[PDB]
């Protein structure tokens, strides 16, 4: 149907007009309409063209101290990562997933450091054996490093179980 062609065109248009702007509100909603794109035409010219929007907006977002902002980065990436893996867009990805985990090991909250172990995690699982993975341990060390103050009893257990995986996934 042109009805519905004209329709995502006129998403990705606006997404890629949203994606030039600093304000966080405007990056948020550039992700949102480009995946509009690619959840209804999954595996189209335009769905792919869609992934490259929602990462140059993941891009922005991923610099923030916005623990909002920061989590889109994230899931947004996550997603190109999944869908092109066979495009360096895919590599790109993981790189901004660790730019947000790092940022989100900056924020004075344990709820963000969780955050970040959980973020870089991914990174360690979706490129074993790469400098990547290598500098995903290392903020989940330092994250880790930093839920180790905090004195609630769960988040020193979350630190140590977090120590001890990096451990156990590092060579001898």
């Amino acid at each position: 149907s042109n009805d519905e062609k004209e329709k995502l065109k006129e998403l990705l248009k606006r997404a890629e007009e949203l994606a030039k702007s600093p304000d966080p509100e405007d990056l948020k909603e550039a992700v949102r309409l480009a995946e509009e794109v690619v959840r209804e035409r999954p595996g189209s010219n335009l769905a792919k063209k869609a992934l490259e929007i929602i990462l140059r907006a993941a891009e922005e977002l991923a610099k923030l101290p916005d623990p909002e902002a920061l989590k889109e980065a994230v899931k947004a990436a996550e997603k190109v990562v999944r869908e092109q893996p066979g495009s360096n867009l895919a590599k790109k990805a993981l790189e901004i997933i660790l730019r947000a985990a790092e940022e989100l090991a900056k924020l004075p909250d344990p709820e963000a450091l969780k955050e970040a172990v959980k973020a870089a995690e991914k990174v360690v699982r979706e490129q074993p054996g790469s400098e990547l993975a290598k500098k995903a341990l290392e903020i989940i060390e330092r994250a880790a490093e930093e839920l180790k103050k905090s004195p609630d009893p769960e988040a020193q257990k979350e630190a140590k179980k977090a120590e001890q995986k990096v451990r156990e996934e590092r060579p001898g």
